[PDB]
């Protein structure tokens, strides 16, 4: 498993935003920067997009759901193929995660 640390950055400058407007615009770098990404990399960038732009106004609460839903199916019978995206899953979500927030156990 891994990330985008170009992408944790936004995640960081996104979240902490109190400004809708501010929020839009660091996902749009994101979504500009993409000509810099990776074919492979685009596969966890789409996801950074994809969650800032649920964030925009669900806040953190909404990575914070789908972590306990990711841990919960690593606990749960998965198969073995499953369990690196599950990581990779966390890895993704994680960043979104208020600085200085409390970290559960994922």
């Amino acid at each position: 498993p891994g990330c985008l640390p170009a992408y944790d950055a936004l995640a960081g400058q996104f979240i902490e935003a109190s400004s809708r407007e501010a929020r839009q615009a660091i996902l749009k770098q994101g979504q500009d920067g993409l000509s810099g990404v990776k074919e492979t990399d685009k596969k966890w960038a789409s996801q950074y997009l994809k969650i800032m732009g649920k964030i925009l106004d669900q806040g953190e609460d909404f990575p914070a759901s789908e972590l306990a839903r990711i841990s919960k199916l690593i606990e749960n019978k998965m198969s073995e193929g499953k369990k690196e995206e599950l990581q990779r899953s966390l890895n993704i979500l994680t960043a979104f995660r208020k600085k200085g927030a409390e970290k559960e156990e994922l």
